[PDB]
């Protein structure tokens, strides 16, 4: 942990693709408005590596057009300035991003009527992407969290059926494996890692949004559900701080909801702590230090 570590949520949908980044500090309860993206985009994803945020994926939803994005973009909070990088192979909308040592992997997506299954990795220092092994499914709305250097793809929409499936990438090997399926159907899910485990909260099993949280255990192969959060979500930011899991916003059926809530794993409760300054979803997540 440091001081000074902020929450930054990037994009998102409202009626139409957003281009705001904003930044929550839980220290104090403030958000702060920072600059726009230059291109507005839901469905995208956010990560940081070397102190710099990065957009990832992607669609521009606009009045004018509807353009599944390859762009990766990078804001240093130093500046409070965006800056194009080198863009993806394809297009790829409602994208799952995490990050090993330094390097930027961007899991599936769609473009058009295309599931991707393809999965590409991103070198800063050298601003290049180049293709890694594909997943063996094809998922959108996938969730992607990395643990102990091990690549994680959750859940999501192959085209056809929402997913309970799940599978790890490991990265000496550039190969994928299945790893145990969730015990519930979830696309649009919240994933990230806290501990020894990689969560899943809330998304959509086609029917319904969802409240539920379940956590796998790399050590044991094992989803357990942890308690529910208290508003159902899909679409939602993640991200953990300080040994907490956030919850950003999110699409419930009814409302775009502006609502954020903080997973304590030592009680196991779900607290809400603050609200965005307005209801979104499709958005992009993560922590960096404040600008
Ligand atoms: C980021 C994202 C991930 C996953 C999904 C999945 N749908 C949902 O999760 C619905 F529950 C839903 C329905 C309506 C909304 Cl507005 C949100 C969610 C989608 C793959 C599917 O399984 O069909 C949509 C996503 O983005 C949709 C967007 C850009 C409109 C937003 N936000």
């Amino acid at each position: 942990p440091k001081v000074g570590r902020l929450i930054y949520t990037a994009g998102g949908y409202f009626r139409q693709s957003l281009s705001y980044l904003e930044a929550y500090n839980p220290s104090d309860g403030t958000w702060l408005r920072l600059a726009d993206l230059q291109v507005p985009r839901s469905g995208l994803a956010g990560c940081v590596v070397g102190g710099l945020l990065y957009a990832v994926g992607g669609r521009n939803n606009s009045p004018d057009g509807n353009t599944d994005s390859s762009a990766l973009d990078c804001y240093n909070p130093m500046t409070n300035q965006w800056s194009p990088c080198a863009p993806m192979s394809v297009p790829r909308n409602r994208i799952g991003v995490g990050v090993i040592d330094g390097h930027i992997y961007a899991v599936g997506g769609s473009h058009g009527c295309i599931h991707h299954n393809s999965v590409e990795r991103y070198e800063p220092e050298r601003d290049e992407w180049h293709l890694v092994a594909p997943m063996l499914t094809r998922r959108i709305g996938v969730g992607v969290a990395v643990l102990n250097r091990l690549l994680y793809a959750v859940g999501g929409f192959d085209g056809t059926n929402r997913l309970n499936s799940a599978e790890c990438y490991y990265p000496e090997r550039n190969e994928w494996r299945m790893i145990t399926a969730m015990n519930t159907i979830r696309s649009g899910a919240g994933v990230c890692v806290l501990h020894n485990c990689i969560y899943a909260a809330g998304g959509y099993d086609g029917q319904d949004q969802l409240n539920s949280v379940e956590r796998y255990d790399v050590e044991t192969e094992t989803w357990t559900f942890v308690a529910p959060m208290k508003h159902r979500r899909s679409a939602l930011g993640i991200t953990v701080h300080q040994g907490r899991i956030y919850v950003l916003g999110g699409y419930d059926g009814h409302t775009f909801l502006d609502s954020v809530e903080c997973y304590d794993p030592d009680t196991d409760t779900w607290s809400e702590v603050t609200r965005m300054t307005s209801g979104r979803s499709g958005v992009g997540v993560a922590v960096t230090m404040e600008p």
